[PDB]
């Protein structure tokens, strides 16, 4: 029957993640955000505690955890800080295509190294000319004997300057009229290959401690063995990685919203205006109640999506619902929390403004809200045929 | 661990409820709403199928089902029609205080009769002067020997003119300064007792097939044996019945929203404007996607509340969250569905306008949205102490 | 410079309209809505006071008032009742094409009769197959000598069963690929012409005292003199009547919202819950403040649109903005007012539920909200070319 | 009658302000925001063009413009940059109490200096312990012979480190039970007086080019001639300055929203996704239409408030409505504009993220949204007595 109770192992994972977050990430998150420095010690500590690369199977040396455990761990880490959590989950996002569409040789070679030492990997799909239209990318992969020549440029690549290897999606079919199901090929490109020109670090409004760079490929030689299932099969692999990665980003948004709610409540429990405690004004109490409702609903949505994908079904409908709702409620919670603190909320010495700046990408990256609504509408309509 | 899978018995209950609803209630719901007639045959059929009085324990002849099964059955029935579902759930709402705070004699006497024949019961708490302020009622219960003399009037009583017996909450303590925890007493009052004057049927905007009447009590003699746990214990019983009844009304709102979404989608799949199908306009598709998201979130919320109360914990926080969110999304879905059908939506020969009229009470009765937000804020604040 | 002060004549018109509304329409509006009877005495009284057919020029015997005065009068009448105001403004809506695109003979013949006696006219454009897509109508007008043969059916015609003559828009060009600018012709069709089959009165959710019927045309002979500017010029006339009619319906929505706000405030000033006046709870006060803000903004928007059209400019942008915003805020205000009254709000003996039922058409008829947003987006984009 | 047409002088002022903004402020606004430097050259240029200190009467050497002209100028400047506009309007905010409650000597002495050279003034009311509760300030002013000794600290003072003199509000009455109407006194305190300790520059989320500092007063001697109307009259002066200053900040929010809308539209007119221009997707077009509607409504609201105060009436109701609505729509427009640009919107090399960061204070300073709703509710309720 229905159940909303964690297992003992999941409880242990949640306790470890919460302890690590609230005892390591929080004391230094503000400094890392202010300086924009890459949190190498925090990433190493997360790797040591087994909070990173959770999806790697036990055969390759990983823990082989499901998406539910990854979601709860990512929620705790995002409660810690969203930039650090994004940097950590970039590894899982890059690894997912290799895990789901890789043979034994590729899996061992490109995941045992991740298990042995705290390395990083990226997910190079987005281009300057097409970010939402995945079929609109123009990076070309030309086959030359036993190698592929890749030319093009990618933009907004998380861990672009820190990754050990990249998952690259390029258009193998030169025919513009070729269908998207047979035109794109996935590759495993090492970061040290000649011809890769990593661009400057991009400065963003939020999550300033994470590394986001543009990458330019110029006559990069990729061996034939570093190809996925085959030519023209890249698009399906890229689209199938989303079904397992979207609940994680939804969980991160939920954790950010939970942090904002905690800060707002803790501030409202001590501030006094008009001779009464700030929580004794009905407007503030109703605001807090609505924030709590949104947080609980978003958490339930992402947990449902994670359980759905973990059970072997397709969770595109639930994953899109959870991602969209979490992205919206994260921004709403962040702005409400900034409103609650008043003038101190607008100041940079209080955590709420950082959360407000960080919450914006959850409506942009990993599929914008409009794309999520498109997917939800398509699935809903298909349910009526 | 977490699970979102029904049991086989729950699947059978859901199948029976859906079949009964969509094959009996729907063909006659419009006529019953238009004429305002009490749906006696539908209530009898629901009683025959075991879809009514589900909370009665097996000792008294009932099925002894949990609130989860009641919630799913009520969702299916509300998909059928909200007026019929409200009339059916009035029995459970009236019976809940007797089930949770009744001795063997009272339980047998006042529940075996419900099991044997399709009788009805009501829940008389609300007064013309105080509906939300439960502590503000002024019906007085004066003890005279081995009987209680009750004087006062109640307003907005579901099944007021059809109930076999009433659950009455009256203020036993005449001291105005007495605390609410020791001032109110619950009673089991039969409908045939002299001194009970049932008023005229009230005409409402929606759910016009349900019976809602005001009741006037004038020197009604109630035997001492028809009293609950004791004098001054009525308030806690009344407040504890809510923890088990609110998920049911939330499920009813969810079912109404699901009906509205189904009607809107089915209409949008055939209507053509500007040379394209009505679902091919991005505005309509986004509207449908948001409606589906709201429906799924509300369903998950009420299911979580039902599971929480079924596990022995206190679910006031989750029940209030589910009730508030379902009440809001029901009205939003109803008005969006009326918008989708255009001019035909405003007409009375299409089901959407009836749903829009019916959806309003879910933000009013069984605790208004403001009271739900008050409860949610109180629980959230208590979680931080 | 800028000014927000009425003229003395406009103040006199507003005073007369408010007095007539609040002393005649309100005492009988509930009865007319409940019985669905056509308010003939109220229409006659409005005609006697000069509150109807305001756009007729002084040459034809009318008052020759601008759209600003019509807007304020319609706002007062809609504060009285929306059904009566809709029945009254149907005359102006039907007459506007004749006023703006009629020669002296047609204007005299078909407006002097309106001036002399309280007659009615309708606006037959919408068809069962296309209501929003005006270019999608399929009523055909075939020229036969000095007459036009018209075949087709219209749906949702205000004053359909009471009009003395109709303004009919039909597709003269049989070529499906013909542009909309040269395919439709406008006609002045008398209601007594043989071949016109008025259908049954349609029953709607709100404004039940207004007459809305479907009309079937079967070989109706229209003389050549009853044609507007010429063949293929009907579409531009129909689209230009909107620029002068939309502010009036926006004003009606504003008046309905003002009525809802007045009822909610007057109820909240006497109701007491939890020992305090209902207006002393911050939630209720904030709700009332937001309602007042919305009412004021909508009033300013429609007044701006009326002034813009009265100054000789094109006000499509402002008219669409005002119509959309007023339509939204009317429904929001109505549902908030129903929420404020609590259980009494859901009852039919209080005016708020009638306002909630009536407010829905302002998001449907005279251009749905989606069409208004389309027009606003088109104008906004054109401003950037 | 009603009019929405500017005068020729107002058109000239608007043209000058728009030219200055879009040719001087925009090219350097990003650099000033990034470095946090005080825009001295821009302030000097605005002073030279007569765009600063507009409220000073012609007797003291000012232009003697009404609040309408100040509102339009501030809207243009805020379209330029919100930080520069805030720095400029700080002078008007500080000067307003002196203008409305100053004798000839004080007006000449403390406004002729502003006219002669580009000096700055501040408005010191807010304290660390009470920002919204103006009656809750605790800065004490003790009279000692012909001087006042002032002790206390102020927080969030615009132009705190750059002002030539301050308007200080202090509690003269030491009795805690004294009414607010007779307990506070206003002072004109020069910035060079010994005992004034200007704190460090505060770092905020947005408007980082404006100077906001905390000020500590320690035994500051203020001569008796630098007092306003008298002891206990400070509170009314402070509350009356709001009626003339709130429309200006509302206009600034409107200008920021207009800038966001312009950027979003200009980007959407060139970006192509899924083979179509980004403005050809109905979701984006509807978003733009709603943004334009909000901008127009907010502009009309603030213009109405400015005209109302310029006509000699009290505009507290309209000023609060305009301030609240403009503050809300500014944030909504900013976040929608960031959403439209997608990934580029989150980057710091595009203007939208700066607007999103800047828009937050319009819901915080000069009266938070909750205080505005309180004022609107109070005025609305008083209208019904
Ligand atoms: C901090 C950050 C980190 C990132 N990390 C990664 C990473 O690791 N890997 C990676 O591959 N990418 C990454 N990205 C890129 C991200 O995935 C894309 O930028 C995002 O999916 C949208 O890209 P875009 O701005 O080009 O969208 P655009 O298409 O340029 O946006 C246009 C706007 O219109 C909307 N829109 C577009 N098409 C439609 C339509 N058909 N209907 C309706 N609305 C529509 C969009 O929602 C958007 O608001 C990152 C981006 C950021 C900001
Ligand atoms: C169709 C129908 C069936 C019903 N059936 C039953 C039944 O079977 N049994 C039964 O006992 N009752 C029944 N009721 C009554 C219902 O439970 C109450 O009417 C409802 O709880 C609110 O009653 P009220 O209108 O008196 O609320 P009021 O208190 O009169 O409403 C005042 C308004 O202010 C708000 N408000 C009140 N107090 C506060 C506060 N402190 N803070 C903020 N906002 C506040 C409320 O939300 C409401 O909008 C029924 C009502 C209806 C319409
Ligand atoms: C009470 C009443 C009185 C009326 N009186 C009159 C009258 O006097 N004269 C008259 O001519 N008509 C009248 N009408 C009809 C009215 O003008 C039309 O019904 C209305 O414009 C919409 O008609 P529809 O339902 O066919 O719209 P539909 O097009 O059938 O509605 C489809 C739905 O999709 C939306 N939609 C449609 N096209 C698009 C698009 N391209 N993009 C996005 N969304 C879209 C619509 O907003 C709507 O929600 C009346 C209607 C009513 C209810
Ligand atoms: C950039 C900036 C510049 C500023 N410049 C100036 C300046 O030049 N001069 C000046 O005097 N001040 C200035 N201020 C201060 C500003 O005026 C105040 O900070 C603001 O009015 C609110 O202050 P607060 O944070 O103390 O509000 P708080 O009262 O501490 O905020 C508490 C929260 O609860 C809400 N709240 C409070 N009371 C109630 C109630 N009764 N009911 C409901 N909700 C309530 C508030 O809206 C807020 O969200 C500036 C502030 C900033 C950020």
């Amino acid at each position: 029957g229905f159940s909303f109770e964690f297992t003992e192992q999941q409880k242990e994972f949640q306790a470890t993640a919460r302890k690590f977050a609230r005892e390591e990430i929080i004391p230094v998150a503000a400094e890392y955000d202010k300086t924009g420095e890459y949190p190498v010690p925090l990433i190493r500590r997360a790797w040591e505690l087994g909070l990173m690369n959770t999806h790697i199977p036990e055969n390759c040396g990983g823990l082989g955890l499901g998406t539910f455990d990854a979601c709860l761990i990512s929620e705790e880490l995002a409660y810690g800080c969203t930039g650090v959590q994004t940097a950590i989950e970039g590894n899982s996002l890059g690894q997912m295509p290799i895990i789901i569409a890789g043979n034994d040789q590729q899996k061992k070679k490109y995941l045992g190294r991740m298990t042995e030492e705290p390395l990083m990997c990226a997910y190079c799909v987005t281009e300057p000319g097409a970010g939402s239209d995945v079929a609109g990318i123009k990076t070309k992969a030309e086959k030359k004997g036993d190698e592929y020549i890749i030319n093009g440029q990618k933009m907004w690549i998380t861990n672009g300057g820190k990754a050990n290897w990249y998952f690259l999606l390029a258009r193998s079919d030169p025919d513009p009229k070729a269908p998207a199901n047979k035109a794109f090929t996935g590759f495993i490109v090492e970061a040290d290959t000649p011809g890769i020109q990593i661009g400057r670090k991009e400065l963003n409004m939020g999550q300033r401690c994470s590394d986001t760079r543009g990458i330019v490929f110029e006559d990069v030689k990729v061996p034939k063995e570093n190809v996925l299932i085959g030519d023209g099969a890249g698009f399906k692999v890229a689209m199938g990685a989303f079904d397992k990665t979207r609940p994680v980003v939804a969980a991160g948004a939920v954790g950010l919203a939970q942090r904002a709610l905690d800060e707002a409540t803790k501030y409202a429990l001590e501030r006094k205006t008009f001779g009464k405690l700030l929580v004794e004004h009905q407007a503030i109490s109703f605001m807090l109640a609505e924030m709590a409702m949104k947080v609980e609903l978003a958490r339930m949505s992402y947990q449902r999506a994670a359980w759905e994908v973990d059970s072997g079904r397709r969770n595109t409908y639930y994953a899109s619902i959870a991602k969209a709702f979490a992205g919206d409620i994260a921004n709403q919670l962040a702005t409400d929390a900034v409103q609650i603190l008043g003038g101190n909320g607008f100041n940079t010495e209080y955590p709420v403004e950082k959360l407000m700046r960080d919450a914006k990408i959850y409506q942009i990256y990993e599929g914008t809200s409009q794309i999520q609504r498109l997917i939800v509408a398509r699935e809903h309509i298909d349910k009526y045929k």
